[PDB]
Formats: C-alpha cells, structure tokens, sequence
C-alpha cells in the first residue's frame, strides 16, 4: 500500500488534505494508509484538538515536522501553503513522491523569485494544475509536484482558453474576493472574526502579490507575447471560497470565445462552463473539486468578461493536490474528488 | 435496484437528498437510480436553474408535483419539510417507499396534534431518528418513514439518555440557536441576508413552536414520568447548523450521567460523544450526518448540561431520511453518510 | 421650519435616511419635522413592525404612497432606490423640495437612458454626489434632487481626479464587491439568507448593469476623451459596504497622481486619503457618511489602481440624500453626518 | 473642562468608548477633552493603526499605560474587559472619576472572587447598571464606576423586574449568544474568522464561566431567596450583539409579570419594552445604548420566558460606561447615548 504523511497536518491545508484522504477510495479498500501527520510545535497533541471535524483521526498524535519523521513514507504532503520547504524537500529521496503546497517549487524564473520572495530559487517542479495545456503531460508518474496558490488557480481557469486561441489582448486584469482560510490559520489581529465579519478590504494591491507573477507564468505559457497582470485581492466575510472577475480587451466575438471555451473544457471532469445566461457562486463549489465558469462580452467597452469559482481549499489547495497525486500515481485523476458542493 | 423520486426537489431539504443520493454507494454501483424531480412551481425550469451545486443532474427538467409523474418510482421523498403530505402520500401507490421530511406522520396524539396544527390528525408513521431507543427495529423493512424535525433531533439526542436513565427531572429547558436553512427556501423579508446577517432573534417562543410537543413525545417515550418542556429556537447568521443547549435539575454524579452516554452512543456511528474538555461546534459537523454531544453538571446550580451540535440539513433533515431509508431497503445504515465534517 | 416626507419608508433606503434625520441636529432644535411614512403594501401597520430599530417612532402608523398622503410636507424623499418615481413626483407641488433615490432623474442622455431602461427619458435633476466637480453649486438651493446609486458614487470617488488631470487612460474597470441591503428588501430567493451567506457571485456582468453609464456618465463630465467602463458588481455576505477596485493603463508617477486626489479631496469633510501604506475597509465606514480611498501604481502591469470604501446605505444612498437637502435647505453641508465608522 | 483619559485604547472597548465620545454634546462643545490613549504593547504608533474608523483621532500617538500618564486628567476609563486593573486603580487619586471596564471592582463577596477569578479580592465600587433597583443612586457623583460584563447586563435586565416583585422562582437559566468582539482583540486560534464564521459553540459551560457569580449576585439584591443561576454562553458568526434567553419558573399570569416589566421600564430610555408580539433582535441595537426586552409565559411547563437584546460593545460595556459617567458628572444621563440602532 502507499503509506502517506502530512507534514503541516495541524493547518487548514493539513486538515482538508485529511479529509480527502479520510473519502477516497483508495484509503477504503486498504491501498492506501495515513502515517505520520506532523506539524512545527504542538507535537504530542491529538489531532482532534486541531481538527474536530476530523473524528476518525481524532486520537491520532501529533509528531514534529522531521526528515526522518517524513522518511519512511511513499508519499509526502509538505501542506504549507505559506511554507518554504525547500529545505525538507532536499533531505527527502527523489523517489519519494513529494506533494508541496508552499511556493518554493512553482516559479520557472529565478530572478523573479528573488524579487518576490527574497531568497535563492529553490527550482521548479511539475504544476499540480492538470487542466492547463501539457500539465496533465508533466504530472503523471511525476515524483514531484508544486500545488498552485488559490488566486492562480481561479484566474489561469478564467483566463487561459481565451489567450491561448488569441482571442484577447495578454495584458489581463483579475479582481478575485476570497474567504478567509486562504490566509492560513496562524493567529494574526487583521484576521479575527471580529474583524473580517461585515467588513471587505483589497490587500497587497498594485502588483505586490506574490500570486502576481505566479498567474503571468501561466497565462505566458500559452501565448507568445508579453503578458501583464494587474491583480487584486479581496478579503471578504467568508470561511472558504474564490470568485475571480477577469477581464482583458478583446477583438473577437462572442460566439468564438465561447467555443473556444467549449473546446477547452468539455471533457475536464472539474471544470464546469455554466449554461448561458448562468453565473458561478462560491457557494456551489465548497467542498467539492470543481470550478464554475462564465464567459461574456461587453461590446461597449470592447472588453472580455471571465467569472471563476473554486472553493480555495479544495481546487485551489488541497483538491489539486489530490487529484495531481492521483495522477501521479497513476490512479484515477477523479478518486477522492467530488463535482458537487455543499450547499446553501 | 430502487428508483428514487424527490418531490419539492426545488428546496434545501430536496437539494441536500440529492447531494446525498449522488455520493451514496448505491447511486455509484447502479442499485439506486434517481427520478423524477418535481416542485410546485417552476415545472419546466431545469435543476441547474435551483442548485447550482448539483452539476450532475443540472440539465434535468423540474416536474410539477402530482402523483401522477411520481408514479413508477419504488421509493419517493416528500422533501417538504414546512408542508403537509398527507394528502399527496394517499394518492401515491401504497407499496411505495414513501419518506415524508414535513411533520403529518411524526405525532403520536391527536389532540397535540389538532392543538398545534389546527386539523385532524393524519396518524403517524415511524419516526426517522434510529439511535432513538425502539425506532430502529420499527425503520427496518419499513415502506413509511416521517423524517424528525431538525430541532428535537438535537435536543432527544441530547437528553433522552440522561432521562432514561432516571438522573434528571423529567421538565427540560432547551435554548437552540439555527442556521437560516432550516426555515426553508420560502422567500419572506425576515429571512433577508441583509436581516439575517450580524442578527440573532428568538422565534416562536414560550411554547408555540411546534417541535415543542415533537420533543415531549420523544422524551415521553423513554421515562413514566410526567414531561414538560421548555423550548426556544434562535436563529443565528449561518446557513446551516443547530446547536441545542440542553438542561434539567440534577442531584446524580457526572460520572453516572457520562454512564448513560456511553450506553446509548457507545455503537452509534453517528453519535460522538467529546473527548473531556471539548465541546461541540456546529462548523465540525457541516456537511456530515454526525451529532457532537457533550454532557456536565452545574454543581451550584444543581443543573445538568446537554450539547449537541448537528448540521439541520444532514442530521437533522436529509441524511436522517437516507439513513432511515438504507434500513428500510436493507442496506448498510452508514452508506452515503458521512462523519466528517467540511470545516472551516 | 422643514416638515418631511419619506415615501418607501419600509424599505431599506426609507430605513435609512429616518435613522439620519433622527440624529440630525435640526431634528433636535426643532427645525425639521418628520411627517408622513408611506409605502405601496401595508399600510396600517407600524413602522416598528418594519424597522424594529427605530424605537422613537415605532408608534407610527405607515400611510398609503399617495400624493394627497404626501402633501403638506415641504420635502419628499422618494427613497425607493429600484423604483420609477416620475410619475409620484409629478403628481406633488412643485414648490416641493424632491429628492429621489432612484434612477429616473440621474441620466442626462435620452438614447442612453431608453437602451438601458426600456422607456422614454424624464429628464435630469441635479445629482447629489456634491464632491464631484460642479455638483456641489447646483445644490445650493435646488427643489430637486436625483440621489446617485451606491455603484457610482464609489467608483466616481475612485477615479475622477486621475482622469480629470488626464493621468490615467479613459478606458476603466471596476471590480466593485457589495453588502446585500443594496439590492433592497424585496424578498427573493437569491437574497435569501442562505444563499447569501458563505457566497460570493458576480451579476448584471459585461455592461448590462444600469449603474455601467451612470459611471460613464460621471467620468465623461470631467474630460473631453471618450470614455468606456466595465463594470462587475459582486455580492458577497454582508448586509452593509462597497468596496470598489478601480483600475486604468497609466504612465504617470504615483505622486501626481496622488496630487490629484490631494486637489480634489484635501478641503471635503466626507473623503479620506488614506495614509501612505492604509488600505480602505468598509468596515471602517458602516453607519457613516465617509469614503475611504487609497491609489496606487502597479509598474510592471502600467495600471493605476484606486480603492474606495462606502457604506451603501450611507454614502451610497440615504447619506448622499441628507447632505443634498441639507445644501438644498441651505444648512451646513456635514449637519446629520458623521465620519465615524461602527466597528468592528 | 474635564480632560479623559483611556487606558487600553486599542482594544475593542476602548475603541467603542473613544467612537462615543466624539459623539459626545461635551466634546462638541468643548467640555469634555479626550487627553491620553494609552496601551500595553504598540506605544508609538498611531490610534490609525488600530481603529481605522476614528479618524478625527486617527493621528494620536499611543502612550504607556503608567500611573504617571493616567494622573492629571480628571477622568480615565480602564478599557481592558479581561484585564486586571486593581493595581493601577490603587495608584490614582479617590478624586479622579475612575471607570473600569473589568472585573476587578464588581463583586461584593471576596470568597466568591477569589474562587473564580484565584486572586486577592481588591474591593466593589458602584456598578455601573443605572436601570437596576437602587443602581442609580449609588452612581450620582461617585469617583468610581464598576462596569458591568456585558452578559450579565442583558441577563438582569431580563430578569430582576419578574425577581424582584417575586413573581418568578429564584433558580433561572440563561442560554445567551454573543458575537466575537465581546472575547476581545487578543488574536488566538478559536476566534479567527474561518473558525468562528459559519459555525456556532457554546463555552465555559456549567457554571464555570465567571459572568455566572455577576448574574446571581445582581438577581440576590432584588430577592430575599437563595438564587441559582445556569449560564451557558454560545459564540455566534456576528462580530456585536448579544440575545439572552432567560427562564425561569412561574404561578404567576403573565398579565401580572406584564405589569410588573412596564412598570419598571416606562420610564427608562435605553430600555425598551417590545409591544405584544414582537420579539428582539440584536440587529435592531447595534451602535445603539439600547436594550429590547420581551417576556412571556409557557402554560404548558410553567415557566417565564425573558429574552433580551444588547449590543456587548456599547449597552453591554462602552455605552455603560457613559452613560455611568455622564451620572457621575452630573451630566444628562442620555448625552452621547442613541436608542436607535444601525440596522441592516
């Protein structure tokens, strides 16, 4: 059987890394087993004092965050999203299949990682996005995969069909609100209930994101030209969930934009194009793998309209990162993952 | 192999059975097979125009609600929570499966029932809560179902050991705050996000509310005694959730009522009774069929304390009607319901 | 002496503004009278039973919208913001001073008002934005008032000064994310409580929505360029708040940009320019009359982004109306208003 | 003029009493003069960096909190609710008018003090509760305020008119739901926004939470009888609020416990009685001083049922404190102080 660890196990990541685990088949039938599950401090504590909703493992008991710890496993979530775990990657066999939520693995370009980060590249692994072109390619039987961020993954969706058909200008802009989870769980003022409830605020606007270059890869990927990004977040009075409004100029008719998404996306198990005259909500993803798509054009403005839904812990963090192991191991890519949200 | 329908397939109680009926064994496997869809109004609009969640059966066509369109359907929910079925379930072919989620078949006397309903008492059917001392033996094999309110699920699951037992007086307080949901898919002013939302406000208190007398039966079910209850609901800003705070006079040990707990929930997958020193939220149970109970004592008041925390759609409505409806088909209880909760 | 009228009083706008004029000082002093509260359904019933906080005038009785109920009273708000008020207000004295929350009095382009209203064009009275240029003097003493929507009045704020000093290109996007109250208290299934909570969705997208030439309109007055707007509004789980995500291609230094804004703002009691490093929150602003703005250059993507906060109810609508009669009435301008926020 | 000081300035309470005293008739007038702002931690930042919504204040430097910066104003609120503020007390004049946010001056009993809270009793000062029997008169000119908690103000004004003209047995239960700004701005794990929003959990149950000493000492000053007192506090998703359902056994007529709650509130102004078949909501009173009470009788269990509605922050403790301090100065008890709520 694979034998997993979750290193990380005690955040919002670790936790809905679990949970999928804890549903997919391969965990029912007894080809795969959940190890050690660690976390930085903590350790010697129960994971139901982190994660009640989590009662099949509640009694299991917290280790620290060690190579040697993670060693011994066939699979390794590194699941921190605001992690850099080069370094524990690097004591860790090639052979290992090594899942990192974190960042350190996703840029291709080491001087705009030093820019945005401020340490030495680390390199660049496989991106846990199947569905851009050729990544389904570079993920199966990959020992290496770098999740993508939450934001990326909602606006390369929104984006991608129409610049790769160039149908619209590569200088792109992507407003994107998201829930709260997405800023992790470590304890911050800015972050309290308190705080967030009734309340909205953009944050580390006008290109300082470190999602900023992260969605230029990928759009620069399928196009030939130079791609801008301006890109905002906004923090708004939900626990999970991403809704990216997307725009960029645009020549093309509509009819061409939308077969283009049509061609796309029909046969992706997780993508869902929603029927004309439909809008993408949050709250019909959460909890599921999916994501909701919406094309429109406003002719006055000459100007393409793209609406992506994800719920950020699941398509935008955890969920990929289950479907590329899926992938990787050469499983089913839809094992463990649902299309159906848990609404209202 | 069961053909399903749902009727009132339009609503939360509807959408969440078919949440439920599409991540159930038997759907995957081929044994259970889903219907007609039907509603009141709307016939002729399509799934995806009312749950958006629900992708794989978007494109299904809505049915108006007749007995006519239900027929050739070997089981049919009346996802009706706030409706009265007893009408449609007697046009209705009588070997059908028939699992009612409103209150018509729930009472056991019709004088209580004529006194909070104002009509003649239809009967009563078995009473869709298994872990209840009695009903799973009543459910098994059975072709009619009256699913339990989401409320005295809390509040019997909270207090009937304590009351079985003989360690509390027999007239019960119970305070419990709600998620929107629960009220139903009906549009009205007082259920307005913008009213809901940063709001709290008892409703139909001191004795109106009609699982007043539905929790007094179930607790007169388990004691000799003479019952009264206390019940105030309270709706909260959440879409989903009941956490019911439970109370009665004590002079018996703590250790003797953790007793009662253990002997009722000890085999119940469903029941989980907290580690000592957690207490239940409704955020670890979202999306689960799980009750999270936890019991103490109030030394200087003389008063026992009950918690349970439920997900109204799920416990407290949908998954008990699937739960009850794997008995009566014979199936595995816990098929398609799950203890792990979608959280944060 | 000023004795008042509100006209949709039970609606979220009527709300509104009576809790404004309660707290104004010429309520207190005596100076201005509230009279007759009026709405098209439930006349007879008390205002308490509508705005439970009101409590000072919950004894009152709601009048029937009419224009003999009307009357008597030397203003009138019309405060029904998704109404059509041509006709009532033809119907009053036209000594009256009339201030309307709707739209049939804020355009001044008959082709364009009939494409985006489907009826012939009214006219215009004079905006009551009075921080825009020219604005401010054609209040002075007006019997006629067309209140702004809450859209533009954020998204104005945002983005004239840079384009009244030609800094920024006259093709804008707004990305504006909205509180539910903003689309009033008619009860419908998508602003249900449910739905809304633990949601975020995109509507009215790619220049459908009426406020997209209310915007153009606005900026078109202070510059001779062509000018084209997209413009997305988001609803996401507050009752109250617009944040508006205003970008445009620019290759002006930040600093005169914000000289711009120092310009415009530095004298008006209402905008605050956020310090150097703040961002704007609608938090900070519920229950007043402010706006909070901050710009900024993202270099690498040549886009100017401007952020604003308002509270919609406030700013937005019921506030802008009281700083417009106040000016019409010749009382000071920020009378009634305050800059304070209710937080958290 | 009266110079005031506010230890604490940062946190929640003192942000609140700060919003108040803008608002203030003294301030505008320049009786009163808001003097030092002080905090434990962030001395040397400004007031901006914390309460982003007083910005007439938003450049204050923050000071220390010493003994040495309180002395020489004649008035210092001591805004930590959870802190511990004996000892800086001890160092300030009897002369300056001291008003304390916290526990350490509000009990009368040292051994009910030291078995709650594990410390020396330091004294009881005049609490501040004006409405209470008696409360009133000890308040006029004291130098010395004991704020009340925020859930024992909506608790007792709940229920000491029924206590006190013994129309109800002393054994009462109190199940009340608090929003999270009531735990106050100490970031920790369980009140992060993901966590608390979308899910609700009761807290420090049983008798151990330290409110349940405050309610029964307040309920034994209006009766000659042995009081019990069940309290069980539930955090809900809002960030203000608190709706207390209070119960307690009854032979009394409701028309007699009717007369007995009009008769002690008609002439109260931040109390107000709801008019027969209306029930409080918390919405209705944030921003507001005011308390909405309804009471009623469950035949069927003998039991009243009292439910009230505060907002923590101002009724429950920044609003109390003015309203006390406008009581020792001699001013209009209401100054500062609005009944009408910022509702939706």
């Amino acid at each position: 059987a694979t034998k997993v660890a979750v290193a990380g196990a005690s955040g919002y990541a670790g936790g809905e890394i679990l949970r999928l685990l804890l549903g997919h088949p391969a965990y029912a039938d007894g080809r795969l087993r959940i190890g050690a599950l660690t976390a930085a401090t903590s350790a010697g504590s129960t994971l139901g004092e982190h994660h009640p909703h989590l009662t099949p493992l509640a009694h299991r008991v917290v280790e620290p965050t060690e190579a040697a710890v993670l060693g011994g496993h066939d699979a390794v979530f590194l699941a921190l999203p605001h992690g850099h775990s080069a370094v524990l990657a690097q004591q860790l066999s090639p052979e290992t299949l090594i899942i990192d939520c974190g960042a350190d693995f996703r840029l291709t370009d080491a001087a705009v990682w030093e820019r945005f980060y401020g340490s030495s590249h680390a390199g660049s692994w496989p991106y846990g996005l199947p569905e851009l072109p050729g990544a389904r390619d570079q993920l199966r039987g990959t020992r290496r995969i770098a999740v993508p961020g939450c934001y990326p993954t909602a606006a390369l969706l929104a984006l991608f069909p129409a610049l790769a058909a160039d149908l619209i200008e590569p200088a792109v802009t992507v407003v994107a609100v998201s829930g709260t989870s997405g800023a992790g769980r470590a304890a911050t003022t800015d972050l309290l209930g308190a705080e967030v409830i009734g309340s909205a605020r953009a944050y580390n606007i006008a290109g300082v994101h470190r999602h900023t270059p992260e969605i230029a890869q990928g759009l620069r990927a399928v196009t030939d030209r130079d791609v801008s990004v301006s890109f905002t977040p906004v923090l708004i009075p939900a626990s999970r969930g991403i809704l990216a409004t997307c725009t960029a100029r645009t020549r093309s008719p509509l009819s061409q934009l939308r077969a283009a998404y049509e061609k796309a996306y029909h046969a992706e198990p997780f993508i869902y194009l929603m029927p004309e005259g439909q809008l993408p909500r949050t709250g019909a993803v959460i909890g599921s793998n999916a994501a909701h798509i919406a094309v429109a054009v406003d002719e006055d403005a000459q100007t393409f309209v793209a609406i992506a839904a994800i719920d950020n812990l699941v398509k935008g963090t955890a969920g990929a990162a289950v479907q590329s192991m899926n992938l990787a191991l050469g499983w089913p890519e839809t094992d463990g993952l649902s299309v159906v949200g848990v609404a209202p």
